[PDB]
């Protein structure tokens, strides 16, 4: 167990970790096992001066506000962003970013949805949430993510930038913000325009040339949200688990919106609901013109990973008669 | 009852730049936002527009104007007063003649009733520093501005204080979110981008065939009410200097005080904010010069020429500032 979940760590650096064995192999805590194992490979612990036990502290707090009642934005989701931008940091084209740039985006993904209750912003923006009226129907979520990934850090033995410089702590408090509050879906658009016009002005050496902190935290912003839409992506046995979860998600706040009378809200209707169709759209309008911009801007680097995603693509299309 | 007929003489100004607004919360018993927020919306007729309870408005206004803190110098529920029958003044203009609707009237006003609810009496960037709650709650994103929306709304749901409560569905979900877009507006760090926008507008501004500014899409609507509601945040430089004089005083001594507070923690004290070695004069003659008047000559420029007897006053008042330093 403890060894078997000691060699499916052993790829880390790989896109395809069999992230689900490990949580079940490290019962129920992928988030704290998969963070460990990238700080020691990026030499985080040393590199901050971390000292590895508050490290644990604050990743098993941080887990246990991720809801376990929910089948997507969990633990698992969590887990599954930060090793994938761990390995898109490792891309060739871009040590680009850096020790506190690899360490923002790092832990801005362990945090982006921690506290997730299951619902779309949209859904608590029409209920008239507590969130929303506190956050005023902007980022609703990904404000509260924030809040709450930053106090865990105030708790007993949590506080992993306890060593870090003053200066070294807003500057990654900023990041973190700049990147975590860019998962917002509603954003999608305007990121993906701006990577495509870094694009159409991309200079390299051929490792990319970014100069400013707005292209470096764009970069970083489209990476995160990379990962977070990484499912269709990663081999097809890890995106069937996927699907069936973040539908599963969307069963139960159809659920909730039809015993309240509220509009049932696109793919939510457990009654009138084709999940392959939705998956196909999701990737012909979303997954793919956002990763082939991205393969574009690491060319050739992200070929792979353009490939699993138009196999996926090819498959889920098999799937409808 | 004599004390309630002198109060009812000076409401009968709140139409004019200028109100005795220090006289009327004491002449209202420390209540300025309640009885100028209740005369306006009988002057718009809007109570009986929006079927808003005369019971139900009088108890929002008590709770929302409690909300205000009545230690702090400046952020109080008279400045709350001040903003809200300045965008009242500024809404009536000539330019703006049936220019916006009665939900988008009853949105700029409203915003301004809130828009510094619960105002601890320091900036932002002192609460970021401080790492305090609220600014982790709102990741140091306008920080304030954000608090006073959540409070305004919120106390909406305490017992009979719901003065939305016969409006349509879609009506309040307009109106929420130009109170949202108008108050966030108010945050000093997205001034220079709104006046650039605002230099946009006049530069290329369309009138009618009444003579009143063409305003046909949300984007030029809610930046017109925006810095309107902005202007009249910063409006204590264009009133008569008796009025301007006693709201630098409580400015500074705002400013003296999170000094105080920055003092005794060790931080860099803020500008203007060390009471020991200040300058008021030439402070306010630098927040006239480089914001307050090229944005109220840039407003001026918007409805030209409605706003030229309160540039005159501003920039009178700069000079009389300016006098006494040497
Ligand atoms: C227009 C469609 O856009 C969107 C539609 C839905 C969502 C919701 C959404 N949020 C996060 C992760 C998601 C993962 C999913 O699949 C995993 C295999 C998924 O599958 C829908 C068929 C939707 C997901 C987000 C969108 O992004 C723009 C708002
Ligand atoms: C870009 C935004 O700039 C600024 C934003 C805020 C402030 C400080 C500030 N905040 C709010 C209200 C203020 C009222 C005042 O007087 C009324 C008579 C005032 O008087 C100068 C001491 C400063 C004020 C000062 C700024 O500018 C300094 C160069
Ligand atoms: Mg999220
Ligand atoms: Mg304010
Ligand atoms: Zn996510
Ligand atoms: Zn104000």
């Amino acid at each position: 167990q403890e060894d078997v979940l000691a060699k499916e760590l052993e790829d880390v650096n790989k896109w395809g970790l069999h992230v689900f064995r490990i949580a079940e192999l490290s019962g129920n805590r992928p988030l704290t096992v998969i963070m460990h194992t990238i700080f020691q490979e990026r030499d985080l612990l040393k590199t901050f001066k971390i000292p590895v036990d508050t490290l644990i502290t604050y990743l098993m707090t941080l887990e246990d506000h991720y809801h376990a009642d929910v089948a997507y934005h969990n633990n698992i989701h969590a887990a599954d962003v930060v090793q994938s931008t761990h390995v898109l940091l490792s891309t060739p084209a871009l040590a680009v970013f850096t020790d506190l740039e690899i360490l923002a985006a790092i832990f801005a993904s362990a945090i982006h949805d921690v506290d997730h209750p299951g619902v779309s912003n949209q859904f608590l923006i029409n209920t008239n949430s507590e969130l929303a009226l506190m956050y005023n129907d902007s980022s609703v979520l990904e404000n509260h993510h924030l809040a709450v990934g930053f106090k865990l850090l105030q708790e007993e033995n949590c506080d992993i930038f306890q060593n870090l410089t003053k200066k070294q702590r807003q500057s990654l408090r900023k990041m973190v913000i700049d990147i975590v509050l860019a998962t917002d879906m509603s954003k999608h658009m305007n990121l993906l325009a701006d990577l495509k016009t870094m694009v159409e002005t991309k200079k390299v050496t051929g490792v990319l040339l970014l100069d400013n902190y707005s292209d470096r935290i764009q970069v970083l912003q489209n990476m995160v949200h990379c990962a977070d839409l990484s499912n269709p992506t990663k081999p097809l046995q890890l995106y069937r688990q996927w699907t069936d979860r973040i539908m599963e998600e969307f069963f139960r706040q159809g659920d909730r919106e039809r015993e309240r009378g509220m509009e049932i809200s696109p793919m939510c209707d457990k009654h009138n609901a084709s999940v392959e169709k939705s998956q196909v759209g999701f990737i012909d309008y979303i997954v793919h013109p956002l990763w082939e911009t991205w393969a574009d801007l690491v060319h050739p680097d992200a070929q792979d990973i353009l490939d699993t995603l138009e196999d996926n693509r090819e498959w889920y299309q098999s799937t409808i008669p």
